[PDB]
């Protein structure tokens, strides 16, 4: 019934399951292959809008008719909950809503929410040398969902998240008006930026900040064995030290298990906004136990650091194991004994196919109060530990290693409330069945934002049209 | 209010209730009646003041007063800078707690009860008559009433060190819109964390508190020196000194004061130049405060004969006053009328807005017009804006703080004259500090930040995210589970998301 409503009001964009380009629309961007036997992955239809006039009929629609929405970037949700539901739902994908238009002279970009962060870049790069956008270090993120949860990558301490960089954004209300950041009120804008933007609205197009870079940005990774060296205690010195390092120095850790003869092996990858010759000595001067040799490191222009964690347009191309992600917040830093603990239990699944990262959480994120956007995670956090298991398509083992290793992390870490990063999305820490029960995730990814956020969802979706597993309630009911 | 004096009389059975009748209806109203800019106000006038000694008063009181109309304004030392405390625009009666003052210190336990009618004084003597290696860390007036001191945030020279004195703060005891009696268990935790530093008047009255106490060396050392502002360059310390004060060693308070003063002119007449009181409380000794002056402010040229080292309770003694028991006397400096309104720095303020700042302070009588830097360093960065309600803490390198004062002669050309200039100098640093929300610390008062009308919401997130920048809206949002009728209510309290 609710196609016809579509068609009536504004073609060739509706993909029925029938029409026999269905299929290849809806994998190529479920990121996730853990949910691919899922019952819950196929939509009536897929809508993927050139203007914001069929947002608007989709939005008409899909609420005049009982149908659901799932917002569509990118799919790199974590938990996927952009392209499936439980209930009859649609997908609008904003694949062919991603026109970028740079601004050198005013160091800011009009970019189309549909976009990936590696077109934002390649884009960039094209005009100049010296402006970036500071993302995730995943090329194929889509910027929709990505500055609607904000965004973290290697240069997030000089620059704060991705969401810290916004100037003014473009949306589809549930009244379907189209308004900008100056018709919207700051509420509500202020929501968009970190909060969960699916629960908000669609967010269609993005005025974002660029920020200076060097001509010189350095990377490095440092491979190191941590099965004995007690020459790494320096990672003894990175928890206590790296989130008052020089801001332009982000290191990141990776540990996992690999065969040398199987051994922990730690994947120390950075990168420094400047020239090598001072990250070698800035390093050096701090830990000198890494033992950084120059042959271990990079010059090059920013966009070289961005392919290095990815013929000179390689960026455009969105074509490239199923898993689980956990996330967890450390404001003191890991006891030796607990954290070996911690890592042996690497051995308990395949070689390589689990991972555990500390990504800092210093430089510029210590001066952002907690509320300059719904991310509160900015001072006291040493960094941002994440868990991390992979597989292919029993899937309980998996599930069962994640979870056991975060409960035995359980008591060292942040605790009221125990912190959680949205981008990367958890549904254990709580979901939807009112407030008081939601209160658990939300609290968890927005520590008193999530107050202000339920008054302006109650403002904005009071009928909570923008609903979904991690969605922000509205008090009426 | 003929039912409600009978309501209280018959609710629970002396000389607790000071009506217009009895005698001492007026010592008691003036005796914290603190800000005389509210002495011609007709609005100052409870129909009663209440001295509860049991908590058995303090419910009766909040039974009759909902069963009969009354408004209630809880007051303990009666410092509120906007006297919210002993004044309103309805019928109201004044809950004193000026007889709720007991103090049960725990050397061993590290920590104390207050009664909240007490004094900070009086709490800071009983600690000292224990032991000299335990402390509270408070405001620098003695005579502050625990209670609303609490209610507030609270901050002193040991702030840096220690946090606010509402980041110190155990459990405490509370009288609910309900009548019921609680403690931290009984009263939950979002309740429990709203009144430690929100609008704690509008949540509850609250009766004690148990207080962490925290470890002080044997040796603290205190300084003040007198600089020079007006032609000596060293004395652009100021410029060193907001790019440095909140990464300065923790240990180290330094509060500088810029008012003027009559000098002589050496050619036989007297002029008015900019003083600079540049003092200070490090937590240790003499010697190495001296030292750490010398690596981190060689400006201030700080000669040790500025000083004075002693123990702990000695530094409160200097910043107020002989012979030390003298904390049990609730008098203080002489009655002068001011208005107080602050603003939070997250950039430095560019040399030449500071000085044009400061050459407002000729516009008005010597020395009774102050500009105040309060540093927000060391432990402030360490607690997160939603550990408690206040929101101020990582980011901030300082709370200016403007100050007119002035005496009880009146034209009112001259009280309309006083409350411009601290308007203007507002209005002026306006662009230059923290804008969206302009950050306003509670204890420092400020009515014209916004108030409550006499939309709900909209309109009080206006002063709400400007005292509390989001933890407002959770903030309400304990309101409603709490007071849902809005019974706690004042100029600046916290709404409630039911209707009326
Ligand atoms: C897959 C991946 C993800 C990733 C990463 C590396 C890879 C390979 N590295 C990251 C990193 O270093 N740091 C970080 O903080 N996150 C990192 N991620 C996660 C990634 O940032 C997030 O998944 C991102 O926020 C999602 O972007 P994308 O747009 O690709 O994902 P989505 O499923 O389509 O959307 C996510 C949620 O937002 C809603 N949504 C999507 N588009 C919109 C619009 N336009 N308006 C409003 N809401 C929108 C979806 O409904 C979903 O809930
Ligand atoms: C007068 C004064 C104030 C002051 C100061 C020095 C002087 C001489 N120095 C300060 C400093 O260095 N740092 C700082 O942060 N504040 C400083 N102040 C301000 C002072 O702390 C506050 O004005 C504080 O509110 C005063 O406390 P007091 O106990 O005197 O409170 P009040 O005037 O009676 O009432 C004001 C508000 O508090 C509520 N209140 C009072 N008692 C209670 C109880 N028991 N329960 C709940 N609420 C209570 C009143 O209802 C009112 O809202
Ligand atoms: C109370 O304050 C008034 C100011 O209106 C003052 O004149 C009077 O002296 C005070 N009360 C007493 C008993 O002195
Ligand atoms: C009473 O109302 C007036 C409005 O004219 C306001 O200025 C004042 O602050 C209110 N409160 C008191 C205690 O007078």
């Amino acid at each position: 019934s609710f196609l016809e409503c579509l068609t009536t009001r504004i073609e060739s964009i509706i993909y029925t399951k029938d029409n026999p380009s269905y299929s290849t629309i809806l994998n190529s961007t479920s990121l996730n292959p853990r949910f691919f036997p899922s019952s819950a992955r196929y939509p009536l239809l897929i809508v993927t809008p050139l203007h914001a006039s069929h947002v608007q009929a989709t939005v008409h629609c899909a609420k005049k008719h009982g149908i659901q929405i799932r917002i569509r970037s990118g799919g790199h949700d974590y938990e996927g909950l952009s392209y499936m539901s439980n209930v009859t739902f649609a997908i609008v994908d904003l694949r062919n809503l991603s026109s970028i238009d740079v601004d050198v002279k005013r160091k800011s970009a009009w970019v189309q929410s549909g976009a990936t962060l590696g077109e934002l870049h390649y884009w960039i790069a094209k005009k100049s040398q010296n402006l970036a956008f500071p993302g995730v270090v995943g090329h194929t993120v889509g910027i929709g969902g990505m500055l609607g949860a904000g965004g973290y990558g290697y240069s997030s301490r000089k620059y704060g998240l991705s969401a810290d960089n916004i100037l003014d954004a473009q949306l589809i209300d549930v009244r379907g008006r189209i308004l900008n950041r100056k018709s919207m009120g700051e509420d509500l804008f202020w929501a968009i930026r970190g909060g969960g933007a699916g629960s908000f609205g669609i967010v269609l197009a993005w005025k974002v900040r660029l920020v200076d870079v060097p001509s010189k940005v350095t990377v490095f990774t440092a491979i190191r064995d941590w099965d004995n060296n007690a020459t790494k205690k320096f990672i003894h010195r990175y928890q206590r030290r790296i989130a008052k390092v020089d801001k332009d120095l982000t290191i990141i850790v990776r540990f996992l298990t690999a065969s040398i003869t199987i051994q922990i092996s730690t994947f120390i990858t950075a990168t420094y906004h400047g020239s090598q010759d001072r990250l070698l000595s800035l390093m050096e001067k701090e830990f000198p136990e890494l033992g950084l040799l120059a042959k271990e490191c990079a010059e090059g222009a920013w966009v070289q650091s961005i392919l290095y964690f990815n013929l000179d347009v390689l960026l455009n191309r969105t074509l490239n194991r199923a898993f689980k992600i956990k996330s967890d917040y450390l404001k003191k830093p890991i006891p030796d004994q607990v954290l070996e603990n911690l890592l042996v239990k690497l051995y308990e699944e395949d070689i390589g196919e689990t991972f555990v990262e500390f990504f800092p959480y210093g430089g510029k994120l210590d001066e952002i109060s907690e509320s300059e956007i719904p991310c509160p995670h900015r001072a006291g956090n040493l960094y941002n530990l994440r868990y991390m298991v992979l597989w292919k398509e029993a899937v309980n083992k998996h599930l069962s290693w994640i979870r056991r290793a975060y409960n035995y992390m359980t008591p060292y870490v942040s605790k009221n409330p125990r912190g959680a990063f949205l981008n990367f999305r958890d549904l254990d820490i709580g979901t939807n069945p009112y407030i008081k029960q939601a209160s658990n995730w939300g609290t968890k990814y927005f520590k008193n934002n999530f107050y202000k956020l339920i008054y302006v969802k109650t403002i904005v979706d009071p009928t909570n049209f923008f609903t979904y597993e991690q969605s922000i309630p509205s008090l009426l009911p």
